[PDB]
């Protein structure tokens, strides 16, 4: 019920976005 927790977990997919974007990098060449 706080506007502080909503943003705390929001960055979740933002922190793990790395491992997700790297996949496209390897496929970019292969």
């Amino acid at each position: 019920s706080n506007k502080g927790a909503i943003i705390g977990l929001m960055v979740g997919p933002v922190v793990i976005a790395t491992v997700i974007v790297i996949t496209l990098v390897m496929l970019k060449k292969k």
